Formats: C-alpha cells, sequence, structure tokens
C-alpha cells in the first residue's frame, strides 16, 4: 500500500473523497494483480500512470477506436507497392522522431499518429526536424470527431483536401486539449511547419512494412492496445490481437534479437513503458500491427542531381 502512496505522489492524484480513492486502490490492487498474470512473459509490467483505473473503462475508452478501424477495413485501402531491409533501423537515433508526448484525457491519438508519422516523413526528406501541432487536427479535421477518436487516414485526406497540404506546428498551435476541453478552430497565428502531397497504405505485410519504414522513416499504424496498459518495459510476445483500436507510430525494429521486435512510439508521455515507447515481436503480426499502417508523401524541391 506504500506503492499505491508513491503512485499517487508521482502523479500528483487528487482525489474526489474516500470512496473515489476506495475503489482506485482495489482497482491499483487489481492492475498489479493482472500485471503479474502477464508477467508477454519477457516483457516487464509494473505501476505505470493508469494503474489508478479499470480495465473496464480503458476496454470502454477504445469501444469508438474499435469501431473506426472495423468502418475503414470495411473500406479499399489502397496499397503502395514498396521497392524493396537492413537488419535494424530505429529513427529515434536518426533525428526522425520528436520528444514523446502526451494525448492526456482525450481520444487524441489519431492526431498524434499522423502528426509523428508526417514529422519522421518530413525530416527524412531532409528538412531539420520539427515538431508539428496535432490541435490543429483535433479541432479543425471535420472528418474525424476530436477527442471522440478518429482514423489517420481521415486525417491525412483532411490536411491534403481542406489544408493544402499543410501542418502547424507544435509551437504556433499548442496541444491544449489534454484536460478534455474542445476549443473551436483557429486558422489565424501559426506557422505551418510541414506539406505534405498524398498519403499512402501499406499492405498488410510486415516484411513490406519494414522495408518502406527503413527507407522513408516512420508511418502512423494502429494496434489493439490491450495489452499496452500495465506495461512498463520489455518486448511484447503475446500482445493481445483480436480488436484495432489505438493509433501510434512504428519509429523502428531490430532483426537482430531474440526474437526480433519493432518500436513504437505512443502518445502517453514518456512516464510509461519505456520512456514513452514500446517494443513488441516482429513477424507475428502482434496487435496487428500491419493491418493499418499508412505514411504521408513529401515531395517538394529536387534539386539533389541539379547542384
Amino acid at each position: 500500500e506504500m506503492r499505491f502512496a508513491a503512485f499517487k505522489k508521482k502523479y500528483g492524484k487528487v482525489y474526489k473523497d474516500a470512496k473515489e480513492e476506495a475503489f482506485r486502490f482495489r482497482a491499483f490492487e487489481e492492475n498489479m494483480e493482472q500485471a503479474k498474470i502477464q508477467a508477454n512473459p519477457y516483457a516487464t509490467f509494473g505501476v505505470t500512470p493508469f494503474s489508478d483505473m479499470t480495465r473496464e473503462e480503458f476496454r470502454a475508452r477504445y469501444r469508438n477506436g474499435a469501431s473506426y478501424f472495423a468502418a475503414a477495413q470495411k473500406r479499399l485501402r489502397k496499397t503502395v507497392n514498396v521497392t524493396t531491409a537492413p537488419a535494424a533501423v530505429d529513427w529515434r537515433e536518426k533525428g526522425a522522431v520528436t520528444p514523446v508526448k502526451d494525448q492526456g484525457q482525450c481520444g487524441s491519438a489519431w492526431a498524434f499518429s499522423t502528426i509523428g508519422n508526417i514529422e519522421g516523413q518530413w525530416q527524412v526528406a531532409g528538412n531539420p526536424l520539427v515538431s508539428l501541432s496535432e490541435q490543429m487536427l483535433v479541432s479543425c479535421d471535420t472528418i474525424d470527431f476530436g477527442c471522440g477518436g478518429g482514423l489517420m487516414d481521415n486525417a491525412f485526406n483532411w490536411i491534403v483536401n481542406s489544408n493544402g497540404g499543410n501542418v502547424f506546428t507544435e509551437a504556433s498551435y499548442p496541444y491544449v486539449s489534454g484536460n478534455g476541453e474542445q476549443p473551436q478552430c483557429q486558422m489565424n497565428g501559426h506557422e505551418i511547419g510541414a506539406a505534405i502531397t498524398d498519403h499512402v497504405d501499406l499492405p498488410q505485410d510486415e516484411d513490406a512494412i519494414a522495408a518502406y519504414l527503413a527507407e522513408n522513416g516512420p508511418l502512423a499504424i494502429a494496434v489493439d492496445a490491450t495489452s499496452f496498459m500495465d506495461y512498463n518495459g520489455g518486448i511484447l510476445t503475446s500482445c493481445t490481437s483480436e480488436q484495432l483500436d489505438h493509433g501510434v507510430l512504428l519509429v523502428g525494429y531490430n532483426d537482430a534479437s531474440n526474437p526480433p521486435y519493432w518500436i513504437i512510439k505512443n502518445s502517453w508521455s514518456n512516464m510509461w513503458g519505456e520512456d514513452g515507447y514500446i517494443r513488441i515481436e516482429k513477424g507475428t503480426n502482434q496487435c496487428l500491427m500491419n493491418q493499418a499502417v499508412s505514411s504521408a508523401v513529401v515531395g517538394g524541391p529536387e534539386n539533389l542531381y541539379f547542384q
């Protein structure tokens, strides 16, 4: 019970009354209880920022998400061929990944997946790495549902087809939905951080995805997040893989490991997992990561062989 107080003191949790805290502790107890059930064996599980909440709300927080992906799955995805694969790449070292962020009490992970992907593709184009705005998407993308959820595909389409291929920087358009508030769209007072021309979807092939990632940079993926709750670190190997319900970002992989793994960036700050990051086994479709991979396309200047 000391480690629950440690938890409270670590995340500044100030409960309403005895009753509200009462469950959170029972709930904390059960989350710690379940954490030793999953104890992906070769990964670590423990206390995270949501050991306070129950796995009925968690699974409820995704009910919408699940239903958006299932609806997207029913529609035709145009896959793009991959020209074809280094045993290991990791775009974090290659300055193609920004510090981890926090979606807060907002169902806005779709927006974080999109922004993260865009940032990676923009930097791999050969631009200076630059944080970009999720708020833009959360408040201004009328295809999607802001804190209610959305699809990366919808948002790629909104940027290109309703915002000229333009993405505003985080600095100029700051993330303020952390608290679940949804202010009106603000078109003025922003600086454009990046430009996209289109987006592509990728086939449901992990080998294919890796080659395009290795070649082009971080991609927006969707996973089943059910096994993510109590994760502290390691490589997941029995990820629950039943229903897609969360948008994350694939930043790399490594084949020279036993077993090999994908490197994924999440929108739950850094206090969660491996500094905001999770590793899942590659090549067995863990968390169904291959089902909804997609990537913005960067073009622009082409003076490579002209100077």
